[PDB]
């Protein structure tokens, strides 16, 4: 179920290029919701049912009184969240502008439910997220395997390598602290963590079992209008900050960044993108790589434009998984595609072999992901 | 004239930090209104002027109807365009949105009205704009011998350098196209230029090489759309003829997303994307190490400049020269409790004790062409003008 | 039906050939101007049928009043315009030498609707070729991958590959916009976009380690008009459709040296420019090289230039030519007895030539374009023990 | 005598120049009618008379009937020779086409008269055309010891001297081919003799370390031909004198169709387009490389193409031109009475250009054969 240079390839073929892939110089991963669907994780589409499902005052205030949605397109279950939020902060500023105190009610309870439904969707385990003994569970079953998988596959004198994702929780890291494993995600210490680009840079000497992380939804990551973000555990920001949005309801304000608005400049000084489109950039521009994605929601503009510069580094065999890839081939015979969509099907048709994508099904999912990664064998030998 | 914190600097001083800054990784100049008035162009206060002079019906609405401006920002001239016209923007979606007629058809004249009064001075050739081989006028001569002295210093293999600029005029196009040297910009093909972003890591090589990264800032006359939301960008020819002129000249006829300029839709990712794009690059670029970064003639009306510089100070390696022509007169003004934003800015920039840190006080002497004119040339070096006489003898063969 | 230095050779032998060639120091294509005929072009006999029906009486009168070309000529396909035009400029120069004022308007009607016929047939597009979004276009499937087999197949320390052609349209810049690809083209700048030969020493390379691929166009170009300026400038060709096709189709005015263009017959007419100086000698610079060989889409081959040099090119080894000629069974037997045209015992020349240097294809459906295209196999990725 | 940037200059410094221009990476000598006029040679305006001598009567026809020059226009002598025969041949293809019997014999006429006045007198040896070993005759001795001086000064392992001329008469070449001298001009056998382009991608080379160089021919010859095949069959001049050439000079009246090719006769057909567009052309090339010097010896500038492509090279910033022109004098004079034609109106305009890269070398006897020799210098080791 692999395309590559509109022709398919054959299984043994692919079990070589794994084989070839796992002993070049550099890999790294990129995933969006292909597994966090069986950790109970929520993603936009859950954000949008929610809301459809609890909030009926200020979404049929935006069906008429401002005429934002259609109740097929609802239905349909395709409604934008971040553009929605865009627009409201536009029409906020516009209130504020003008100082129409009513509105401005309406508009900061959407934002509130908004951000509360983001800020508060990345648990995926209830108020025992602040409690210990997370990373043991087995419901990683898989997960964990994956980061195993790639800390064997090595040889001495070779970088780690780097992880990204798409998830607001911390599933991950909770794998890590189980096996014990030095992840990276930016800071360093306990009591106090402050960003700074050279701690990006640590690797470590034996005189190993590590790995790195690079998360698109960032933010633990606090600012209490200080103008500056610091860490500290899922328990202590508990007690301290969220525990105010348990029971008040009231508005939210930009305390501490998080960013799934599209329109960057609602933030202009947004600062926790830069690093990892800057990790990602840099991950681009290197022969001898390997990007993997499966269902990973064509959905942001800039993550549908480096790929298609990332295909002319041929090596790049840049990775497709997509168990439901009819439907962009589907709209762009009729009726033409989406943005991103278009970008990604664009992306195939490359007359290059390079380009490798799979729609496959049922057999795309994180658990082919997990199986088809093998382990190292330490001496060949003379096989002959 | 110039002070280095109440030292005097002499010609040699002067020559080993140019010898010294030669041999960097990058070398680059920037000017500002004062040393830009040759170039043609005019500022936010003509256009203001000629908006407030042209539609004074329409003050109302920035007051009476949205409170978008004050009379005190109005009277002394403290309002920044894109505010505004962001503002006005918004207007236009809400009305979009809420259906609302007249609000629409206000806010759609007032943005005619801003454009017409905008672009007229974006041209920099007129009527003549249109023609191709725009270099042919004098004006650009002063363009091109500068860009060599940008590259010139440059040896073989070495990084090439980088050129960036305040306003949204095109010289650089026509100086390096006299001068036979392409820029990077995003834009690249034919028929349908696209904007590559990924363009700016390439580098040329030779078989048996000097370039620069162009970078437009504030917009661009030949900037567009086409109907996809895809950017691109075509000769001065088309864009002079096809669309330019009706907006410039046809009174009611405007549109939706077609225009990219000034700054003008945020609120769309598919343009914001540019601009982010652009102070990315140039952000990450200051994050360079042995990287020379220039501020020279510059009023620092902008503020998140000044906030990333101040954060970035982290780097050993800043080093800034402003040309500022009237300093005792704002120090008097700003102890008696007056002054505006960019003045305390810069007064406080300037209460930094570092030896680094040069105020030059010449008044006219700031300007582009005091400083042409206190400069020698070399008497080898070519000033003469020759094309035209072999062009003019050429044509004279029958 | 397929032989390599007069003896016959099957389909496998010559597809090893192809991907042994695949990997020597220097690969290129020169695209027949045929290629172009299904991407909406027409050939120099079409233009003689467009030129006939489009003036039926004018031309029968012609015929019957000089006799220039005879009916029964036109009627078995057997007309050179490319003969034809510079007959027409020889008679018109006779004439204006003359002064006949009355013989001063028919030749100018030959010559002016020729060209207009020429450049016609050369848009390939029609009103709609001002439009936007070309590549797209499915019929390109086979060129589009056409440019992106030269880029897989190459490595450090090896040449940029170029692209030979005949065709008057820009088709090669247009799958460069689709994919991104810069097909080098001789030319600098935008604004006023000129052509430099110095151009053609310029490559990309990957900084962390990119593309590039090469343009070599013999047959000009509709953009390329000069002004008696001495100067070939590339603007775009939407801007072109109302600038001056339609002008010229609709102004009826003295024809000058509207855009350089070249039907008929002199080759060398342009001995007052430099394209004409700056399009062979570096294919003489190419055929004649180690570890060469020009590919070619094989049939008619009737010019006096570029075949006179490809022949004799042949006296070293490593240069190769492979070419597909399905007309072998019916050539051979209409040559037997009697003779033929100069193309046709041009072509036949190296049958009597035993050098397995050569190659020719035939069967019909098996010696077509798509067998070309098809015919560059995919660069080795993962190469294993079989 | 020696004029550069407008300023006259010693004999020191113009020997030292010259010394110094001996780097060239290829070099050159362009040669034509201009040196031939000391040696007893024949102008243009000597073919002129001759031919209204021996047949007054047509310069009627063409004069006024047909318009191909005016009455005072011919009589200055301003018709291009060769332009006139092509334009005539162009006439009586006409005739042949639409059969005006008439016209066609009063141009069988006209064209059998300028052959008769161009062949008889370009054969330069009467009764010793068709003789054999023309190459021992003592007057060229002269001429052979030049080449001399073109060779003995170029050291071990750099490239051959290479000879241009721009007329179409092979006495350089007999002379030259005494001294058993090898010249590569696209041309190669004995009984078939053909013209061969390769051998301008050829060359040869020495292994025990003789003589090698390129010769052009622009404006035809004496011998070529053509017999029903379109090529250039040269032969030994003996077998043209008995073959078609007999017939034609000495006869009362004798001509025949396709079958001659000079002083470009055909250039209606592509016999001869790819001959002399094929040997100019390298010429051009020999200007493509950067830094290379070009000498211009008796050439009197008769083409404006050769002007054209000089303004053209000078466009550049990095070439130079050196202008020889025999009768600089002549042409001050006649021009300063307010007359002359285009060439002279250009050739004036460049000379009182005021620039520094513009070196003049005239005063009438010293741009002759004898004082070029004079001035030149002789080998230090030759004896004397
Ligand atoms: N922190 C930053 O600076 C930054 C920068 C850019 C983007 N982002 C975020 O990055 C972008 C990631 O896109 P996302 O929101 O779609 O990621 P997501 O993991 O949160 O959501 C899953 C996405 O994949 C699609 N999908 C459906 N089924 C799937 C499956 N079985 N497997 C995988 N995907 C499936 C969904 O349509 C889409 O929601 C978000 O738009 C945005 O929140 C963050
Ligand atoms: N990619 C980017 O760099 C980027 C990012 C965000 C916005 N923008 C653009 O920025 C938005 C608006 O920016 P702007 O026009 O307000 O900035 P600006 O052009 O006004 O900043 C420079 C200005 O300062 C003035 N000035 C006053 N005193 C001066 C002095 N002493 N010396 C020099 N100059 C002096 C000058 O007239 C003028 O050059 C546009 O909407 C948008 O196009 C660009
Ligand atoms: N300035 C320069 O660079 C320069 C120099 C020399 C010549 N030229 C020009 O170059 C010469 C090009 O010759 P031409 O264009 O007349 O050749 P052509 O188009 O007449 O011949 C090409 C051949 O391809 C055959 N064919 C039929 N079907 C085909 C297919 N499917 N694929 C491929 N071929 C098919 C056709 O029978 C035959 O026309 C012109 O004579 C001349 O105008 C230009
Ligand atoms: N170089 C090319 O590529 C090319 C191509 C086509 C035609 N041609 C023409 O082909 C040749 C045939 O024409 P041609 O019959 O006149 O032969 P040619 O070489 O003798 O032409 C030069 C003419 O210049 C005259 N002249 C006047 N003043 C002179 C002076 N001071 N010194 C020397 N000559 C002086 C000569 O009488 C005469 O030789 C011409 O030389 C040339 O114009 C050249």
């Amino acid at each position: 179920s692999i395309y590559q240079g509109g022709n398919k390839l054959n299984e043994d073929d692919f079990r070589s290029h794994v084989y070839s892939l796992c002993q070049l110089d550099n890999v790294g991963v990129l995933l969006g919701a292909g597994a966090s669907v069986g950790c109970g994780g929520k993603t936009m589409k859950d954000v949008w049912k929610s809301f459809k499902q609890n909030y009926p005052e200020l979404l049929g205030a935006l069906i008429d009184k401002y005429l934002l949605v259609s109740q097929i397109d609802s239905d349909n279950n395709l409604v934008n969240v971040e553009l929605l939020i865009d627009e409201a902060t536009k029409f906020l500023s516009v209130a504020k502008t003008r100082r129409c105190e009513d509105e401005e009610e309406e508009f900061r309870k959407i934002l509130s439910s908004l951000y509360k439904e983001v800020t508060k969707a990345a648990l995926l385990t209830g108020e025992q997220f602040r409690e210990k003994n997370q990373g043991k569970k087995d419901a990683f079953k898989y997960h964990k395997e994956l980061i195993s998988k790639l800390i064997s596959n090595r040889q001495p004198g070779q970088s780690a390598p780097a992880i990204f994702t798409t998830n607001y929780d911390l599933a991950l890291e909770w794998a890590a602290e189980d096996l014990g494993i030095q992840l990276f995600n930016g800071f360093s210490g306990l009591h106090t963590r402050q960003f700074y680009p050279q701690n990006f840079d640590l690797a470590f000497r034996n005189v190993h079992y590590h790995a790195y992380l690079y998360k698109l939804h960032g933010s633990t990551w606090y600012q209490n209008d200080s103008l500056t973000v610091n860490e500290v555990s899922a328990s202590q920001a508990y007690d301290e900050y969220i525990n105010d949005i348990i029971n008040k309801d009231d508005f939210y304000r930009g305390q501490h960044l998080i960013y799934p608005g599209a329109n960057k400049y609602s933030h202009t000084i947004g600062f926790v993108y830069g690093e990892m489109f800057r990790r990602f950039g840099e991950f681009i521009s290197k022969p001898q790589t390997a990007l993997f994605i499966n269902g990973f929601g064509f959905g942001d503009y800039h993550i549908n434009r480096i790929i298609l510069g990332a295909l002319l580094n041929p090596s790049f065999h840049v990775v497709i998984y997509y168990p439901e890839l009819k439907e962009a081939i589907t709209k762009v015979s009729k009726g033409g595609g989406s943005e991103a969509e278009k970008a990604i099907v664009t992306l195939k048709n490359m007359a290059f072999n390079q380009v490798t994508v799979v729609g496959g099904g049922s057999k795309a999912y994180f658990n082919s992901f997990v199986e088809h990664l093998p382990y190292p064998v330490l001496f060949p030998r003379d096989n002959i």
